[PDB]
C-alpha cells in the first residue's frame, strides 16, 4: 500500500483527503505542531523517515521550499493544491488555460504563483492544481468553513443580501468532486493544471441561478457593479488540458445539484 | 447508509490510529475541539443531535488547546464535564458511548496480581481519580456506555505515524543518551501495542455496558518488563535502572485482568509478547 503525506489534514480539503484517501491509502496527516514547515531540517527528517510515496500540500515561500526540496531527495511525487486567483490580473475574456501569463493583483495569487514557480524549479515531477473556491453540503456533517451554499443561507436566514458583482468571472466546486478526482493527478506527468468546474455566467448570474435551488428569495444576492470596476476579475479556468488526461468536473450550476439533490 | 461514529480528539495519539481504523468500515466524524467544544454543553448536545453518531469513540483528554499544565486544576473539572455533557447527548439519542478509562485506576490497591473491573479502587492521584470519577458519572448518565480501562499504549519505535515519546521510544533513547531509563520492581504495569487496541474496538461496540479491562497483561515486574523488551530492541540492560525508592511503602500494582473481556471473544497478548510481535512484523 502506497503512503501519502498530507500536509494541513485539519483544513476544509485536507480532512475530506484524509478520509477519502484512508480506503486504499496508508495516509500521514501530521499537525502543524508535529511538522512545522519553518525548520528546514525538521522537514527534511519527517520526510525523510515518513518516506511518502506522494505528498498532498494542501496548507497556506518558506514552507513549500523546504518541504519541495525534501520530497527532491526521496523523488517523491507532490500535489500543490494552488488556486484559480493566479488569473485574477488577466484582462482577457472566457475560460483561460495554463499557458496564459498571469500577474496577480493580490497577495494570495502571487503567493500561490509564486510557491508553484519555485515547485518546477525544484522538482519538476510535482502536479500543481489550480483549485477554485470550494464547498460541501450546506447540511453535511462534516465540518466545514462558511463557504458559498452557507452564506446564501445566512442571506436568507439573516435576512441580508449577498454581495456579489457581474465583474466576476467565478467557478465554484464541490469538495467531493476534487476529492473524488484527486488520484488521477497522481499519475500526471508534471505541470500546471487547472482543477475544478467551470463557468460560463458572472458571479451575479451564478449566484442568483444557485439561490433558486436553495429557494432563496433573488433579491437576497445583489449586484454590486461598482466592484471590479476598473478591470473585471476572470478567473474562469479552462480545464480542457485536465480532460485529455480523463478528469472531468461538471460546471459551476450543474455540479451543485448534483451534489445538493442527493 | 454505513453507520456513523464520532471520535473526539481525532488528532491525539489514540484518536487518529482509531480514525484511520474506522474510516475504512465506518464514517468517521472527527471534529476538531473547535467544532467540538466540550466546555460548552449546548453545542455539544446540537453537535452531537446534528451528526447522529450510533457510536461516540471518547477519547477523553484536554487538547491541550485552551491551557499547558499552566492552569492544571480545571482540567480535572472540564474533563468530567465533557464527557457528563457527551453522556447526555448520547443519551439525548439512544447513543452508544465507548469512553477511555485507566488502568491507573487500580494504583491504590494493595493486593497483589492481576485485578478485576468488580474490585474496590481507591485511586492514589488526580487522574486515577479523574477516571474512575468520570466512570461512574457516566455510568450514572448513561448505563449502557461502556468504559475501557486503557493502558499505557505505544506505536513501533519507527513507526510513520507520529507519537510522543512513550516506552520504546524511551529505551532507544537510553541507548543514544547513554542515560539510563529509570524504572522500579515495585510497580506491576502492562504495556499494549496501540494496533492490538484499535483493531478490537469494533468489538467493544455490541459489548454490554459497564467497565472492562481493555489492554495486554503482565506478570513481571516493569524492571524485568523493560529489561526484556529492552534486550529486544539491543538496547543494553544496563540502560534500564532500578529505583527500588518509588512505591516503596504500597506497591503500584495496576496490571489487570482481561477475563471479562475473553469471555466475549476479545483477546489481548501480554506485554512483552505483544511487544516482540508488533517489532517483527516491521
Amino acid at each position: 500500500m502506497k503512503t501519502i503525506l498530507v500536509t494541513g489534514g485539519s483544513g476544509f480539503l485536507g480532512r475530506r483527503l484524509v478520509s477519502h484517501l484512508s480506503k486504499n491509502y496508508t495516509v500521514v496527516a501530521p499537525t502543524h505542531g508535529e511538522l512545522d514547515l519553518t525548520d528546514r531540517e525538521k522537514i527534511i527528517s519527517e520526510v525523510t523517515k515518513i518516506n511518502p510515496q506522494i505528498i498532498i500540500h494542501t496548507a497556506a515561500l518558506n514552507g513549500t521550499k523546504y518541504l519541495a526540496e525534501a520530497a527532491s531527495k526521496i523523488n517523491s511525487k507532490l500535489i500543490f493544491c494552488s488556486s484559480d486567483q493566479i488569473y485574477n490580473g488577466n484582462a482577457e475574456k472566457g475560460p483561460l488555460s495554463e499557458d496564459i501569463d498571469v500577474h496577480p493583483v493580490n497577495v494570495y495569487g502571487k503567493h500561490k504563483l509564486e510557491a508553484e514557480r519555485k515547485l518546477q524549479e525544484i522538482l519538476p515531477t510535482s502536479v500543481s492544481l489550480r483549485l477554485t473556491w470550494m464547498y460541501d453540503h450546506p447540511s453535511s456533517k462534516i465540518p466545514q468553513h462558511k463557504n458559498l451554499p452557507i452564506m446564501l443561507l445566512e442571506a436568507k436566514e439573516k435576512n441580508v443580501p449577498f454581495v456579489t458583482t457581474v465583474n466576476e468571472y467565478r467557478a465554484i466546486t464541490f469538495v467531493g468532486e476534487v476529492v473524488e478526482n484527486i488520484e488521477k493527478t497522481f499519475e500526471l506527468p508534471g505541470g500546471v493544471y487547472n482543477y475544478g468546474a467551470s463557468n460560463t455566467s458572472n458571479s451575479y448570474e451564478t449566484y442568483k441561478e444557485i439561490a433558486k435551488i436553495m429557494d432563496v428569495p433573488e433579491n437576497l444576492v445583489e449586484n454590486d457593479t461598482n466592484r471590479f470596476k476598473a478591470q473585471a476579475r476572470n478567473i474562469s479556468m479552462n480545464i480542457q488540458k485536465i480532460e485529455k488526461h480523463g478528469i472531468h468536473f461538471s460546471n459551476t450550476v450543474d455540479g451543485f445539484s448534483k451534489m445538493y439533490k442527493s
